[PDB]
């Protein structure tokens, strides 16, 4: 418990993420530093990311909650908005939006939001983007392997 107030908020984040629906959204520390965590999103049902189970790395910076996470994808994933092969998103919005009043489980629920809902305007990955708009329904079936194949249960 006791230390310093970026200690604090990060103990309360976690006890509350443990509070919540863990079946959607969890984060747990990694190892060792309480500055980096494993986050895990379910794959929204009815979508092609249903049934997915999806680790990101999650790094919470040392003057947290005045500046952003860092979040990627561990866990492959086709996806117009993630890169393919790094896992990488474009976090400009919560960049630019970002304050102590925001907390990591939300940053993960609108990361979920994307998987429901991809923005192939704003790409990130250039092949699976152009899959999307150019063969939508080959990248359904891509998206949808990837799933069953890299994101596979606990």
């Amino acid at each position: 418990f006791q230390g310093s107030k970026e200690l604090l908020r990060l103990q309360k984040e976690l006890k509350d993420i443990e509070n919540e629906n863990v079946q959607e959204i969890d984060a747990h520390i990694k190892d060792s530093n309480f500055f980096e965590w494993v986050g895990f999103i379910k794959g929204p049902e009815g979508t092609p990311y249903e049934g997915g189970h999806f680790t990101l790395a999650i790094t919470i910076p040392n003057d947290y909650p005045y500046n952003p996470p860092k979040i990627k994808f561990v866990t492959k994933i086709w996806h117009p908005n993630i890169s393919s092969q790094t896992g990488a998103i474009c976090l400009d919005v919560l960049k630019n939006e970002w304050s102590p009043a925001l907390t990591i489980r939300t940053a993960l629920l609108s990361i979920q939001a994307l998987l429901s809902d991809p923005q192939p305007d704003d790409p990130q990955d250039a092949e699976v983007a152009k899959m999307y708009k150019e063969n939508h329904a080959l990248f359904v079936k891509t998206a949808s392997v990837w799933t069953k194949t890299f994101a596979t249960g606990p």
